[PDB]
């Protein structure tokens, strides 16, 4: 908008706060120095920025440049990204390892394609209602727990959740587009949702690690399977904890005097469209005396 243009030549260092920032402004431009003058010509001309690993804690100046479509900025100290809010014809913005948990200033970035936030801590993704039209989304090793805003995102064919703490997958059954899923790493024991899902090229669910609602330490013990792949069928447990036993459909055992918790693990190859991938994970079951 009006004064996200600057009207006489300006030095950089002055417009851009952030010393690491103000540099990578000079090092585009192949200025010489921060203290050289830039005229908003020069800064309309700024289409890519290349600052992983650059030590950047803010992005303020950045507002000047509004033809800007591509931010890689992975690895940087970033909390307040609000100065991105305006930029209107952002498509790729790569802010993994930083530390950006506020996504409402994303919200009127409606031509970004793909948006990555891999390590940042991010706990609630529901500001991405404000981003339908997302194709690549990469959200892995956070601490999301709920996707149900996913099932909105229907332009999806990249989308890597993967080391987070999902249970629930039910909201990507309907995102036919998606080519690549990474779900390793979460607790998902239920594969009914991807039954759908026929354009998968890569698909990855590695390590799932699924908890259960406590029982109690009986010498006759009886959990049921809970474990069900593609199509319905529960998968047959490939090993139980303490010389455990399963007959269709539940785990037994037979205790007294060791322990509290018991377990077992599960493995399962699966093929949905052009991908195969390996379902194998862990069911734990914790008990109390
Ligand atoms: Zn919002
Ligand atoms: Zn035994
Ligand atoms: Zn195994």
């Amino acid at each position: 908008l009006g004064s996200e243009t600057i009207t006489v030549p300006t030095p950089i260092k002055q417009i851009f706060s952030d010393d690491a920032f103000a540099e990578t402004i000079k090092d585009n431009l192949k200025k010489k120095s921060v203290t050289d003058a830039v005229t908003q010509n020069e800064l309309n001309s700024i289409d890519q920025i290349i600052a992983n690993n650059s030590d950047i804690k803010s992005v303020q100046g950045i507002q000047y440049l509004p033809n800007v479509t591509k931010l890689f900025l992975n690895g940087n100290k970033l909390t307040d990204i609000k100065p991105l809010a305006n930029l209107k014809n952002l498509g790729w913005l790569f802010l993994d390892e930083n530390k950006v948990k506020d996504l409402s200033s994303l919200k009127d970035l409606k031509k970004l394609k793909s948006l990555s936030l891999e390590h940042n801590g991010i706990s609630d993704i529901n500001g991405l209602v404000h981003l339908p039209q997302l194709e690549s989304l990469y959200l892995g090793n956070n601490k999301i727990t709920d996707i149900t805003v996913l099932s909105r995102l229907t332009k999806l064919d990249t989308l890597s959740l993967e080391d987070n703490q999902i249970s629930d997958i039910v909201p990507l059954a309907g995102l036919t587009k998606l080519q690549n899923l990474y779900l390793s790493k979460n607790h998902i024991s239920d594969l009914r949702a991807l039954a759908g899902l026929k354009n998968l090229d890569v698909l990855e669910l590695f390590s799932q690690e699924c908890l259960n609602k406590p029982i109690n330490h009986q010498s006759n013990l009886v959990v049921p399977n809970t474990v069900k792949n593609t199509d319905g069928s529960l998968v047959t447990p490939e090993i139980i904890s303490d010389d455990g036993d399963y007959e269709k459909p539940n785990v037994k055992w037979h205790l007294p005097e060791f322990t509290n918790e018991v377990s077992f693990i599960f493995y399962q190859p699966v093929t949905i469209g052009k991908a195969k991938a390996r379902f194998h994970g862990r069911v734990t079951q914790p008990l109390k005396e």
